[PDB]
């Protein structure tokens, strides 16, 4: 199935370095202009994104009316919300880094958010146009076997569950 995976626009916490999960922080101007450059660049597709504030602030600014579903959301870090990458103990670091075995206090796991992921996946029945985040344009790209790091506001098209197709990137 073919299925555009965008990754939202940068916030601020993007150039802090800090883990940004399910806290709901808005774009930042550039993030804003990364979103409007993705205008005309995805394909016309039924669109869905990530209920929180800069994944369908992304979708509004790329052109699209998206269907929200929280499904799409990041990973919930936890008690990590917020952390400095920087600072963050080497255990977690390397559960991130290696992206397996992630068990933040309050938090989601990384089975549980790959389980929720691709469980949403499994539903679309039709091609579309994902407005989500970082975490899980990760979590497909490594099910797909490639390093799933992307830019903020740049977009990958899959055929799931098969293959990577393409990956975009504006300037």
């Amino acid at each position: 199935m073919e299925l555009w995976l965008v990754r939202h626009g940068e916030t601020l916490w993007n150039r802090e370095g800090r883990l940004l999960g399910w806290t709901d922080l808005p774009l930042t101007a550039e993030g804003e202009a990364q979103a409007r450059r993705l205008k005309g660049a995805m394909p016309s597709l039924p669109a869905f994104s990530s209920d929180l504030l800069r994944a369908r602030r992304t979708a509004e600014l790329a052109g699209f009316s998206p269907r929200l579903y929280p499904e799409l959301r990041e990973i919930h870090f936890g008690a990590l919300e917020g952390a400095l990458w920087e600072t963050l103990d080497p255990r977690y670091k390397e559960a991130l880094l290696r992206f397996q075995g992630f068990h933040p206090p309050g938090g989601e796991s990384l089975s549980a958010f790959q389980e929720r992921v691709f469980r949403f996946l499994e539903g679309l029945k039709a091609p579309a146009v994902l407005f989500t985040h970082g975490g899980v344009v990760r979590a497909v790209l490594r099910a797909l076997g490639e390093d799933g790091l992307v830019p903020p506001g740049s977009a990958v098209a899959v055929d799931w569950p098969r293959r990577v197709l393409v990956r975009l990137a504006l300037d």
